[PDB]
């Protein structure tokens, strides 16, 4: 049956049977049997049905083609049998446009959970089962144009979710391939994350240069985030054939250009990118799954020169190698030959791995060729009795995790059958290892011991864990597990410095996570004080043994195991401190002020609160006081209500939120804002925020506030509330009404003083000039006082 032919095929693709992929995509108004909308055949020269055997899958690209062609019967009751029989699958390419809304079915289906489900079921009714091929393409590309919104990308990725329950590795048809092709990278291609776990492939079109020197540029970069959602063997790369008449914006070089003297050079695959592409392999994860090409129908033409790279629809500069042609497929048949013929898709063999049950193991985790070993980059489980020997784990040179379960029958871990990756930090997990005779992890800069089960370890007769990274100090955990090894040695053979090893540790130094001082002191001294150097110092080992100073260093390094000194002589503290450059220390006074700064000079009686920072984060917190310290400010004028202001009435309770982040002015060199601190409590301090302090738009100081008057409400014995709106204003306004309390004649950036202990439940601020022509800003402004 040719419906059970097909099934087979797409299990023999799905499950990795034929080595590298080759692909083409077929454009179909250039098949012989496909008529345009008058009826009439575009194009008698080509046809899929010679397609060699060469090409694993043929993708049918659409377009031009008509609805009612000969062509969609042709492919579907002959071109697809002549296509199995060789071994080619057949699979239809639609645009992400069919599932988002904006053409085809997905116009006649509603945005809802059923509604995008019938859709998916309208989509492989019409484009697989009706069509007669063996799965479907989604082809997902940049729209510069028109974007997709949010909305229509949400709903591909929701109607591909329900195509794929049906059709595909997941889906209910498992006889059918679900494929993508994008040209988005990992960074704008949501619908890709969303459905990466129901991919067959992912083909990423590469026309064309790529950067740099190698020209690749953009496929290594974009790899090393697929490698996140997919297998290398999943991964399809692309260049295109030449396409006649293709105008600039469309010219790719991908092939060999014309060549005057030999008609031939379309076919000679020597030098082009195409070949580039065929040999090209990931850095990490596996060996790609293949290569493809867009218009296998235009294989073998010669590209159009260089010369004509600047032609468009409207500036016609036609040549050549703008005819249509037979073409009988050699540049494909020549990559495909390439490909498989590349010594790295040799299987993994004994000469590689000689112990069976560890060779099987291996390939069934990460994949079956040669090349594929020193790619993988992910983790290695190696579990039962029947491994005996460990030769060949070292080919596994990027491996960042190597978990040993239960491996009973095995003698000998060295360095030399350990990945190279383990003197980089991968982490590495052995348990149940009651057959381990000789571990030997030296120079490979090993940090803890963590996940060696030494408990397990019954049998040893010898370790050597020298020239690592350890910190084996007293309390450290490290020398706890040193100390059960050495008791699994004893109880086989006398102890010696060769058969349990451990000298010339160099351990690593990081931050301490927390810092002791939660509350420091100074007197007043009037000296100057560093808060860095005073109170967040020092560096700790990976297990959080703390080294304050050089001097804890030089005792550290003469810690010893029986007498033994585990450290390395010629390890230095400038080597193992960290040196805390970029650390920044914020202040915040009594008065409520900031500064950024590490000294601190005891004068007189301060307290400030301490926020120490690394330049990202804040690494620590801890008041500090000097002498009897000083109680915190509060800034009372905290949500104060604005109760009159000759400006805008909403801009004005922007002065009293807690930002920087808006600006209060009218028009005009003038202004006043007069607030009620709502309760009555005792001043002692006022802060403004000039202009230049805004934090949403760059100010220059030329808005600065240059002079000023705070104030108070003169008559006490007022009710502000029983006048009414328009007298209120005029009240407000009229100066003899208030009492100045602090006056403003320097346009600082921020600007602040004392207030002769001012007990006061009205207040107003005047502006009286600026620093310029322009009108004058201020952005926030605070009472600072107790209670
Ligand atoms: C995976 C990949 O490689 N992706 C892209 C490639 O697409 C791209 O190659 C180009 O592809 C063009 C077609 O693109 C289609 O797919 C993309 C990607 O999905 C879409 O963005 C695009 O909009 C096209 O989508 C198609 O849309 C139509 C309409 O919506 C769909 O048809 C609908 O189908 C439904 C369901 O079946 C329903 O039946 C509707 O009724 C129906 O309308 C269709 O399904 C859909 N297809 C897909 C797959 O989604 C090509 O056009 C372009 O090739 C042209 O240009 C090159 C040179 O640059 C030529 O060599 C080539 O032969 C072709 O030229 C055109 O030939 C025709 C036939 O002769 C000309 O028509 C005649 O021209 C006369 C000229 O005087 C008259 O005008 C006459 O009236 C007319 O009949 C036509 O004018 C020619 N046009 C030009 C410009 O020369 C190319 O292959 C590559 C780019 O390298 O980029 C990849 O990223
Ligand atoms: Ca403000």
């Amino acid at each position: 049956t040719d419906q059970q032919v097909g099934a087979k095929l797409v299990q023999e693709i799905r499950e990795g049977k034929r080595g590298p992929l080759y692909a083409g995509y077929f454009r179909t108004w250039h098949d012989r049997a496909s008529t345009g909308i008058d009826g009439k055949q575009q194009h008698p020269e080509n046809t899929m049905a010679e397609v060699p055997k060469e090409v694993d899958i043929l993708f049918v690209f659409h377009d031009h083609t008509a609805s009612d062609s000969p062509f969609w019967s042709e492919l579907k009751d002959s071109y697809v049998h002549k296509l199995h029989q060789q071994g080619t699958a057949l699979v239809q390419t639609i645009g992400v446009n069919e599932l988002n809304g904006r053409t085809g079915l997905s116009k006649d289906y509603p945005d809802t959970p059923e509604g995008n489900k019938a859709l998916a079921a309208a989509i492989v009714k019409a484009f697989v089962t009706d069509r007669g091929v063996d799965g479907l393409d989604i082809d997902i590309e940049h729209e510069f144009t028109n974007k997709r919104t949010p909305e229509e990308d949400a709903r591909a990725l929701n109607v591909f979710k329900e195509i794929a329950q049906l059709i595909g590795k997941n889906g209910s048809d498992k006889s059918k391939l679900l494929i993508m092709d994008t040209t988005l990278s990992v960074e704008n291609n949501p619908i890709f994350k969303g459905i990466a776990e129901d991919l067959d492939y992912l083909l990423r079109q590469y026309y064309g240069s790529q950067g740099g020197e190698a020209e690749v540029d953009t496929i290594n970069s974009d790899w090393n985030q697929y490698q996140n959602y997919i297998d290398a063997s999943q991964f399809m790369i692309g260049f295109s054939f030449f396409e006649e008449s293709a105008s600039k914006g469309n010219l790719w070089f991908d092939v060999n250009e014309y060549d005057p003297n030999n008609p031939e050079k379309g076919k000679d695959i020597e030098g082009t990118r195409a070949k580039k592409y065929a040999e090209w392999q990931p850095s990490t994860g596996g060996l790609k799954a293949g290569i493809f090409s867009y218009a296998i129908d235009r294989d073998g033409v010669a590209h159009v020169p260089s010369t004509y790279k600047n032609r468009t629809s409207t500036n016609l500069q036609r040549h050549e190698v703008d005819n249509i042609s037979h073409t009988d497929y050699t540049v494909s048949r020549k990559l495909k030959t390439l490909m498989t013929e590349d010594k790295r898709y040799d299987v993994i063999d004994q000469k590689d791995i000689p112990d069976p049950a560890l060779r099987e193991q291996i390939i069934q985790q990460v994949g079956q060729y040669k090349g594929d070993l020193e790619r993988y980059n992910k983790t290695l489980v190696l579990t039962g009795d029947k491994i005996q020997n460990l030769k060949g784990l070292e080919k596994l040179s990027k491996l960042q995790k190597l978990e040993l379960r239960q491996l009973s029958n095995v003698k000998e871990i060295t360095p030399e059958l350990l990945p190279e990756s383990m003197k980089k930090d991968a982490e590495l997990v052995m348990v149940g290892m009651t057959g381990l005779e000789k571990l030997n992890l030296s120079g490979l800069n090993r940090q803890t011991l963590d996940g060696i089960d030494v408990n397990s370890i019954t049998h040893l007769t010898s370790f050597d864990i020298s020239h690592n990274s350890l910190d084996l100090s007293e309390k450290s955990e490290d020398r706890k597990l040193l100390m059960t090894l050495m008791e699994q040695v004893s109880n086989h053979q006398k102890i010696t410095v060769k058969n349990t090893a451990f000298e010339n540790q160099k351990p690593k130094g990081y931050y301490p996570q927390t810092y002791d001082t939660k509350e420091g002191h100074y007197d007043v001294d009037n000296a100057e004080h560093d808060i860095l150097t005073d109170f967040v110092f020092g560096t700790v080992t990976k297990r959080n043994t703390f080294i304050g100073d050089e001097e804890a260093f030089a005792i550290y390094k003469e810690g010893a195991v029986d007498g033994r000194q585990y450290v390395s002589k010629d390890y230095t503290y400038e080597a193992f401190r960290k040196d805390y450059k970029g650390y920044k220390v914020h202040l915040t006074a009594s008065n409520l002020g900031e500064t950024v700064t590490s000294k601190v000079t005891a004068t007189t009686d301060e307290t400030y609160l301490v926020d120490v920072s690394d330049g990202e984060k804040v690494v620590h917190h801890m008041k500090l006081n000097i002498g009897s310290g000083a109680i915190m400010m509060e800034n009372l004028a905290k949500g104060a209500k604005v109760i009159g202001t000759s400006g805008d009435f909403e801009q004005a309770k922007k002065i009293f939120d807690g930002e920087k982040s808006d600006r209060f002015f009218t028009w005009g060199q003038t202004n006043w804002i007069a607030f009620d601190l709502g309760e009555i409590n005792l001043a002692k301090e006022w802060r403004l925020f000039n202009a230049e302090t805004n934090t949403e738009i760059k100010t220059d100081s030329s808005l600065n506030v240059a002079k000023g008057r705070l104030q108070i409400l003169k008559d006490t014995t007022i009710d502000l509330e029983k006048m009414d709106i328009k007298n209120r204003k005029e009240y407000l306004s009229n100066d003899e009404n208030w009492t100045d309390v602090a006056q403003m004649d320097d346009a600082k950036a921020i600007f602040n003083s004392k207030l002769s202990n001012v007990l006061s439940r009205y207040w107003r601020f005047c502006v009286d000039g600026g620093a310029s022509s322009y009108y004058p800003q201020y952005t926030e402004l605070q009472i600072l006082g107790q209670r």
